[PDB]
């Protein structure tokens, strides 16, 4: 009747990540560090975790899973008030990180991206953008509270 | 301890609506027919209601409130499975239709729009589109089950 939490820290910018892709605040979890209970059968939950500090403008963001370059899977969306206090956001990414256990390489990734009101009319396009009125002034990306995965899995048995 | 439901039918295409804007499946509720309990203080809830029939491709849509032309407020988003059966969707639009009671004209409107994975890199843009793989093969727009508002308000007193 027991379970284990784990804090899979995202990374430090030692990879193709030093302030470029730009798709704003791309997360690259070094799957080499899914050492923390790697079994997809034991995994019971997992969340992507953000810390943000925008306090004067509404921000509308979306979370995506990575595929072969310039191809993404939409996962979720958030509506961020001009909150005076910094705040922690969480996205349920259990399925994604489970698939990243049953297979995958040494780096996998998510990304945030501003929301676009995208529409068209005959012979004309319009794309309003509703997020990241800044390539980034929103999330804390290095040091304490750098993005991370919170994974909950049951080890040593599940009978 | 009592309340009243009302079915404010959207419209028939007798306005600038006969199969053009194109932003797919724009809803234009003729506010002249908010005769149904028009008081914003009595309004307790309201929902925009859709009937859809796409059964082979995932569709990702968004609901928007209308402003001065080519300017919109994002309201919600839906992830539609390739469901064999047609299905009814509902969006909580209480605030929007309440503001449309405390003020507004004779026509107000919402719209659906396909979701766009919008991102950028230095000197390049990319916009994938995740909905309406068709300008419309998804929602029933005329006859029985044409879009409508479901509004719940308490009449004749609220003491």
């Amino acid at each position: 009747k027991e379970v284990t939490r784990v804090l899979m820290v995202e990374t430090h910018n030692e990879i193709y990540d030093k302030f470029k892709q730009h798709s704003i605040y791309m997360f690259f979890n070094t799957s080499e560090l899914r050492e923390a209970v790697p079994e997809p059968v034991l995994l019971s939950r997992a969340e992507l975790r953000l810390l943000r500090l925008k306090l004067k403008v509404e921000q509308h963001v979306e979370l995506y899973q990575k595929y072969s370059n310039n191809s993404w899977r939409y996962l979720s969306n958030r509506l961020l008030a001009p909150s005076d206090s910094p705040e922690w956001l969480s996205f349920d990414v259990t399925g994604v990180v489970r698939q990243w256990l049953s297979r995958g390489g040494e780096i996998e990734g998510f990304r945030l991206s501003a929301h676009c009101s995208c529409d068209s009319r005959d012979n004309t396009l319009q794309v309003d953008i509703n997020g990241f009125t800044t390539r980034g002034d929103l999330a804390t990306i290095h040091g304490m509270n750098r993005p991370f995965l919170l994974l909950m899995a049951t080890p040593l048995e599940r009978a």
